[PDB]
C-alpha cells in the first residue's frame, strides 16, 4: 500500500486521488498533516506527496502516467 500525504480543503490533494484511481495504483492511505506540527514542516509546502514501502517519494505534480511510471520504477 502506498502512503498519500495531503492536507484537508485542498485541490491540488483531491487531484492527487483521482490520479491514484486512473494509474490504478494499488492500495493507499491518506496521512493528513494539518494537525501534526512534525508532517506540516515535513510536508507542508508539497502536497500532496506519494510515498511507497521502499521509502521512494513522488511530489505534486504528477499525471496519471507518471505514477504509474513511478510505481513501475520500483524499486
Amino acid at each position: 500500500a502506498l502512503t498519500l500525504y495531503q492536507r484537508d480543503d485542498c485541490h491540488l490533494c483531491d487531484q492527487a486521488v483521482e490520479a491514484l484511481a486512473q494509474a490504478r495504483a494499488g492500495a493507499f492511505f491518506s496521512v493528513f498533516i494539518d494537525d501534526d506540527a512534525a508532517l506540516e514542516s515535513a510536508y507542508g509546502l508539497r502536497v500532496p506527496v506519494l510515498r511507497d514501502p521502499m521509502g521512494r517519494e513522488l511530489d505534486w505534480p504528477f499525471d496519471a502516467p507518471r505514477l504509474r511510471a513511478w510505481l513501475d520504477a520500483a524499486p
